[PDB]
């Protein structure tokens, strides 16, 4: 599936960056957290979400796993808004922001940007978001275009200490490109 392909892409991008300590912003029900907790490669798996219920559901399904020795203590769930500057966000190798930006509204998107690229300031930021151009041709009116996604990223590289690289997720179409947009930000 695409979701699965997205999880593989994200995890692959994290390992190539040697990012061991990961904090997933807007972690929802823990799909990525699960995959990150079963893999000893990772040393810190932190999930953040504004809804405690989502975190409650994450704990439940993550608990269905069976892991060796101390691999459980690598986990940490934190409730919080993506706009709230929390001290606990400091010190990670990478922050993952998967299928989240298209849901934020202009107002809190600004604040989210400071919290992430200015405050937390991890070494690596991975962000994925749907490609509305793809989903239209092949058939969610809130998804971004590729152009919209790239101006946003470059804007970030001008306001904050980061450079950015893009990569395709899902079979790419010559014209509208791939179904999922992905951007890796690397601190300067």
């Amino acid at each position: 599936s695409l979701n699965q392909q997205r999880m593989n892409g994200v995890v692959a991008a994290l390992k190539q960056s040697n990012a061991r300590r990961v904090i997933d912003l807007g972690c929802g029900q823990g799909n990525l957290l699960k995959i990150l907790l079963k893999d000893s490669f990772f040393e810190q798996i932190t999930g953040v979400d504004v809804s405690y219920r989502s975190l409650e559901i994450a704990q439940e399904r993550l608990d269905r796993l069976r892991l060796p020795r101390n691999q459980w203590e690598r986990l940490q769930l934190i409730q919080g808004a993506l706009t709230y500057q929390d001290k606990r966000f400091h010190g990670y190798d990478a922050a993952t922001v998967i299928e989240v930006i298209e849901h934020l509204d202009l107002s809190r998107l600004g604040a989210f940007e400071r919290v992430l690229f200015e405050f937390a300031q991890p070494k690596i930021v991975i962000v994925t978001t749907p490609n509305i151009e793809y989903n239209v041709k092949f058939a969610h009116r809130f998804e971004w275009t590729r152009s919209q996604f790239q101006n946003w990223a470059n804007k970030i590289t001008e306001r904050f200490a980061y450079n950015v690289q893009f990569q395709p997720i899902g079979e790419a179409d010559p014209e509208v490109g791939s179904p999922t947009q992905m951007a890796v930000f690397i601190h300067r």
